[PDB]
């Protein structure tokens, strides 16, 4: 009945925000649903380009490229989740 907290950062400033879990165990949201929520935070035009890479649970810099990947997050079983932006 929990929440994945997401902390992002872009121009060396650290936020962090919520998800919620539905019952069944896939997150709440989707990429076009996240990608515009990062350019809510962080006052960026939206039509910029985003390259989101998150952390592996083996400390890999993985891609976010789908909701295939959003997928993944949840059964890689991770405390927090971190996602760098690049833009431009």
């Amino acid at each position: 009945a929990n929440a994945l907290v997401v902390k992002v950062s872009y121009g060396g400033v650290l936020r962090r925000f919520r998800v919620p879990v539905k019952a069944n165990g896939q997150l709440d949201l989707e990429m076009a649903g996240l990608k515009e929520k990062i350019a809510a935070l962080f006052n960026l035009s939206a039509d910029a380009e985003l390259s989101l890479t998150y952390s592996d649970e083996d400390g890999d810099v993985v891609a976010l490229v789908d909701d295939n990947d959003l997928f993944d997050v949840t059964n890689q079983r991770l405390k927090f989740l971190k996602i760098n932006v690049n833009a431009g």
